[PDB]
């Protein structure tokens, strides 16, 4: 379950997002450990893709490489640059105090859990906990925790272009992004709460 006290929606999350001073008007994210068992490069292959048909969208990776995946960190930053899109795909550096992770999730839209096979679920939870959209593979919403299409997206591991799919979707619908949304949000305050 996830702590709803500290997992919770803003009141305006256009304004969160502002307060990141990064570019853009809307996020989509990503946490945890940058290696590729966690599906970091499917993201950000997913988000050059979608990111160059929306210019006011911005992905963040939000966690770090340890220091035997700073190459892997390396090849997704020039795989970025490469594609022009340095303004709108941007590495979080790290912070150690306890809210920033929470005040994240409230400022993005969306967030992804592309993990081949770690995970227990929890990101996806603290996301719809806090009114994000989740798109995720199996292992990113262990166990069996999203309904396609109702109260997030499930894709299969490996398949960035699946992901990229479900984020054009997401941001050229948003009536359909927020009841997704809202209805993560319902599901995960009913049933999944620690209180």
């Amino acid at each position: 379950g996830v702590d709803t006290q500290v997992f919770y929606p803003a009141e305006n999350r256009q304004q969160q997002w502002q307060d990141k001073k990064i570019p853009g008007k809307y996020g989509i994210g990503i946490f945890g450990r940058i290696r590729k068992t966690k599906g970091t490069q499917e993201f950000i292959e997913a988000a050059i893709v979608t990111l160059k048909k929306y210019p006011d969208w911005t992905a963040v990776v939000i966690g770090e490489a340890t220091p035997r995946d700073l190459d892997f960190k390396k090849e997704l930053e020039q795989k970025v640059k490469q594609a022009g899109l340095d303004k709108q795909i941007i590495f979080i550096g790290f912070i150690a105090d306890s809210n920033e992770i929470p005040s994240w999730y409230r400022a993005l839209d969306i967030v992804v859990c592309a993990s081949h096979k770690e995970g227990f679920g929890l990101p996806a939870l603290e996301a719809m906990a806090s009114k994000c959209a989740v798109i995720a593979t199996k292992a990113g919403a262990w166990p069996e925790i999203i309904v396609d299409d109702e109260n997030g997206y499930l894709v299969e591991p490996k398949s960035s272009q699946q992901i990229a799919d479900k984020l054009d979707m997401l941001i050229s619908d948003s009536k359909l992004r927020y009841k997704i949304a809202q209805n993560g949000y319902d599901l995960v305050t009913t049933k999944y709460k620690i209180q």
